[PDB]
């Protein structure tokens, strides 16, 4: 959805005072037909008739206004009503698929003055938003307020089912015994749960002010999952790779590319043919993951440990003296990777 | 319900041009008469009057065409509109259930004709759709969506019982320490959290695109209960059992047979009265479950490890050396079977 | 609300074909004046002229009927309709705080009568029911379902909470460092989650046919809660108390009694003053609580442990040679009681 | 919100006779303008016309009174109904920011006479409240529930994340390996889940007996937070901080300061530049937090025992004859604060 579009949309968003006058022209089941310009005395071939009255806007006034047929001109930045009570005229050869007088005539004098055009049926309660060769049906809060709130409830379930898979994946990383299988199902749990965010996103967006407690609930349970999924591949990959790299490939697998099992070892550099073989390949955690998540250590200075150590499995064996050798790492930083890997051996395995 | 029944139902079902049409008949409060027929022609006999338009279907056309009154005729596939504003002459000898001329002569129709003929009421909200001898009402999908979130939130319960059963079982396996109370339990649970599923089926396909985010919540709940059914039944059954034997053991307890105590305990081959009984027989896993799902053996090669050791407890007891004589079992098998077991023990038990 | 009451409710609760039709009525604003009688012949004093019928009922029958202005007389199992468009008269001096001549008529003629007689005002949703001195307003299925979604969301917050002063308790039990302040604050989140459930019970109930999935998510929410402070009044008390008697306990505390710390302590057989003093009085588990739970021991049989062993903690250090000294045990009793307890205190302490 | 504008807003709450009467109102789309007065005498100035009636109030009374034109004049208890049918002449100097004849007049006859005054159109469902120069819109109970268990079900997600930070924070104190960030990082989630809490409570209050679920759900979930966040305060604080100091620092971030890294860690005592610096910072327990919620140690005994120890650390390592070294400490409060430390250190690391 091009973002000269989202900004048009926010015009009408649940919160600002023409959303206000126009959930209530709906609400008295009255229809409208909004124009929105910028120098009203150019319009004269499209604006016939109606009342001159150039004062200041405001919800009530709109919706007073609302109650006379015909259309009603405001100013882009809706600071002000030009018009009220007027007859619209865009040239009747412009192409519209729309239905009725009211929303042909919307679409056409949209694309002919690559402005918007608001429409409300008085029958429905959508509202059409056209602008240039777009148009956007914006839905009631309470239908939006439905699908997100199903949206967030099908989050949890799979937040619920990729905490589960990464328990079970940090016991087989202590241990040393991950396989292929393990990771990528992991991984692919973590980019249908982000996609999920991503296909809510507009939902979001459309609900305005009405959609702050819906965001706190998607950070929440969201929080630090990229993060997670982005050190997995750094530590699975076949080879060395960068973090950018990681987040590139975390981006692709949201949007673009599909999380399938062999689909996923393919790009972590896996020449696997049948995902039967995903059981069979045996890998060893690079370490960054623990490293910077629990014993906080700064990726910079992670891989220097993993360029000495090369697996966490190795880390996780070596002595404070040991460790200190790595360049970044004091008594400070080797005690924390030590203790924290120590502690977490202890406690899980 | 027949399956031929379940297509036509699909033709008015949520995301269809032909229900968005049909919800917007009934936000106006006109009531609605459709015929469908594919030969036009062939029915001067019951269709009367009207105007013939013969032109292509659309959603603003339908609700357009009926404010008019009487009866429209549409193509089966729904893509051509051919009759609009006629009158419906069904044989009045036929016998009908329905109450009011419009739904007595939608039933009358479309057993006469075994074709599709669809009834809306002005002053009700739901769709009834007539099909030789059957009748379906569709509901709204506010009435739909309350429905299943409901049973949604149930299985969420019946879930969490079913985890605590199962990590209650997984201590007892570990220990050996299982009777055929806790097996049964277990899948006793199990069945009635599979039978809401099927129970909340009819209504999730009702839903259409509307039931999209219900059947991902739906999936992520029961992922894998039902293969996790089949391995219990093939571990715990009195005699050795194979999975299709199994799945169908499955499938009886989730549609026909009702999951009592007696009833699994028989059916696992175990004779037994009073269901006081089941605390005192004393049974010992195969060790499918934790063979596949943990160790992640083939069932064909699983087979071959419980021929040789017949229980988990002595699988559990079995080294690698030991584990490497089965037929199938590598050293990577080996490993992973004897690794995956006595990591569960320690953590567990 | 009195059983005789109860039983008539059910006539319109949600799934029978009455309620069906008072929907509708409700639906089309439609007003209704409905008078269930079983002899139509002797109430010639009370019911005038309109139209006998004497005709076999159906919701769409009596939606039909109610269209005209007046009453309708039904039988009493609503198998009948005797008289449509009637002009009921009760006697003019029987008092009646009702306001309006529909409902002022419907409890006075209740009252008159003794039988039942149920009113609907066009402009609002509600079903008025009357019948003898009793008045009972059943609401619409979506105002129930939202305070009963609500109310077994709490449920679910204080089960939550319940179960987490359960696993605190339970490490205590095994350490034998159990406070009376321990036991108290157990029992209070037991006994108000019990009433949470005792006052919704009304909403299910009025729900009818639309209260099964409300019904299976209070039996999974609270299956066994009840047994549980059942067994935890029997292992706390400060004397030997029956079954029984707990369960007495439990009803007392469910209903008439208020959960208060100091109340509790003191019905346990604690002569305690001040809620501070809790904290100051060691408690030993009798064991009955973990020997039917958990190891599945009868409490006729149980009674004979705590007899010999008096508490939990010496039960847990007693060999299977000591536990076969008790009548009822055998080598499979005390193998189920000593390992049990000691796979416990292994996993929990 | 002011305290006097508070109280006249439970004047027509949820529950209340007049707020059944408004509700009734508004589903008949009949308009009102009542105006709540002491001394109807007093008022010959503002009030015209209409019908002098001095009677009971009731819920039915003001409804059907409210099907005429015109005001109705009640008593400031909501007792007595004085006038219907009432011409109001506030002074038409008196600014006013309402539009329409009802809304202009409500505002300015509260302003001018400093009583409340209740306006309601016939097409919307708000209720608007007018007193002195105040003006209160309240909202029909579907809307408040809707955004009430949105914010619990957000809170339900700030609550799961807080546990899991305490859970880990826990560990970290047991093994003294705890750093400032981790502090902070609990505390802010702790603020953030209060400042929710402060956020819904208008809607709360708002929500009258229909919020009586709402509040038991709120409770259940952060029943002990505030003293959790407290006794972390006391722990971590850079010196010794007085319990009412630490309440203090509370109600601040819950309302007034922003729970952010830095700010937090501020207002500690620790001197910090960047939140990268406080994973530098290395900090141990006083020991508050678990010598009163796990040790159940007075925080005026817990005092001496911090004073003598100095942290959690060494409280850990001190025998039962150390400890009883400590004024307020006996053999009892000694094996408490031994046996609760030892066994969460033996259960958690
Ligand atoms: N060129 C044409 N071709 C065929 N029929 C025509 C027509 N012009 C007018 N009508 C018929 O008259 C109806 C009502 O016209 P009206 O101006 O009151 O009431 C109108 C008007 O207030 C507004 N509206 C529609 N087009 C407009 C325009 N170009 N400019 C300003 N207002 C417009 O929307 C209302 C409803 O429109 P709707 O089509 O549902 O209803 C239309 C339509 O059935
Ligand atoms: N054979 C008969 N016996 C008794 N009464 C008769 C009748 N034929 C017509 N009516 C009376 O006239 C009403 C309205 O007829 P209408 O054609 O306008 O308005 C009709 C018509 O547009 C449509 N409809 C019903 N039957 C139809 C048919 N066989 N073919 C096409 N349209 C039909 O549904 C609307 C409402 O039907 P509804 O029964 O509620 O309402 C009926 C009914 O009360
Ligand atoms: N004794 C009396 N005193 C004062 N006013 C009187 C009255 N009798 C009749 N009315 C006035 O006439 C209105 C309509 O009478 P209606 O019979 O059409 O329409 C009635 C009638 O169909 C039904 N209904 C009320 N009482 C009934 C009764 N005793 N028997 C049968 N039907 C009754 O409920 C409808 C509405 O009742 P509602 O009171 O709202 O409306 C009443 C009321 O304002
Ligand atoms: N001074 C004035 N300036 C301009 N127009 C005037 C006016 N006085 C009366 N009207 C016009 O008459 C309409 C209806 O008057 P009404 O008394 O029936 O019906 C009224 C009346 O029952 C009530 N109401 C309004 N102001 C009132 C007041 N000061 N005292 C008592 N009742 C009032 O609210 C109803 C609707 O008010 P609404 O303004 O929507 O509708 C007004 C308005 O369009």
């Amino acid at each position: 959805v091009p973002q000269e579009l989202i900004e048009k949309i926010k015009l009408i968003s649940p919160g600002t005072e023409l959303r206000k006058a126009l959930d209530d022209i709906i609400n008295a089941n009255f229809g409208a037909l909004i124009f929105l310009v910028d120098d009203p005395k150019k319009y004269e071939d499209v604006i016939q008739g109606g009342f001159w009255l150039d004062t200041d806007f405001s919800a009530e006034k709109l919706y007073e206004l609302s109650k006379m047929d015909g259309a009603i001109v405001l100013s882009e930045d809706i600071t002000k009503i030009y018009y009220a009570n007027v007859h619209l005229v865009p040239d009747p050869t412009i192409p519209t698929g729309e239905t009725g007088t009211r929303h042909r005539t919307a679409e056409r004098l949209a694309k002919q003055t690559g402005k918007v055009v608001i429409a409300v049926s008085r029958r429905r309660n959508i509202i059409s938003l056209y602008y240039k060769n777009y148009k956007y049906v914006v839905n009631q809060v309470d239908f939006l307020i439905s699908k997100v709130t199903q949206a967030i409830s099908t989050l949890e379930k799979y937040k619920d089912n990729f905490n589960k898979l990464l328990s079970e994946l940090e016991v087989l990383e202590l241990e040393n015994r991950v396989t292929l299988a393990d990771v990528v199902r992991t991984l692919a749990k973590g980019f249908e749960l982000l996609r999920i965010v991503e296909e809510i996103r507009p939902y979001i967006v459309e609900l305005g002010e009405e959609g702050r407690l819906a965001r706190m609930q998607l950070r929440e349970l969201t929080e630090d999952v990229d993060d997670l999924l982005v050190l997995l591949i750094m530590d699975y990959s076949s080879e060395e790779v960068e973090e950018e790299t990681a987040q590139n490939i975390l981006q692709d697998f949201i949007t673009r590319r599909e999380p399938s099992p062999i689909s996923i070892s393919r790009v972590l550099g896996y020449d696997v043919q049948q995902a039967a073989q995903l059981d069979d390949v045996l890998v060893s955690a690079r370490g960054y993951r623990l490293l910077k998540t629990v014993a906080r250590i700064p990726l910079s200075i992670g891989y220097n440990v993993v360029r000495m150590f090369k697996t966490l499995d190795q880390i996780s064996k070596a002595s404070v003296e040991d460790l200190k050798k790595v360049e970044g790492i004091g008594e400070k930083r080797a005690r924390a990777i030590s203790e924290s890997i120590s502690s977490l051996k202890h406690r899980k395995t």
